C-alpha cells in the first residue's frame, strides 16, 4: 500500500538521457533519427498508451 500521488515522474529523465544525446548530436538524418526513436522509444517505455497533445 502506502500509495500517494507524485509529480515530475522518472519518465522524463530516461528520455531527457535520450534526447541529451539526441540534441547533442548535429546533422540532418543523425538529428532527425534521435528525434523520433528517443521520443516514441522512451514513451513507450512510460507503459503509457493515451497521446495527448499539448497546446498553445
Amino acid at each position: 500500500g502506502v500509495d500517494e500521488p507524485s509529480t515530475h515522474e522518472p519518465a522524463e529523465k530516461h528520455l531527457s538521457q535520450c534526447m541529451r544525446q539526441c540534441e547533442r548530436q548535429e546533422g540532418g538524418q543523425q538529428k532527425q533519427l534521435c528525434r523520433f526513436r528517443c521520443q516514441e522509444r522512451y514513451k513507450k517505455e512510460r507503459g503509457q498508451h493515451n497521446y495527448k497533445r499539448e497546446d498553445d
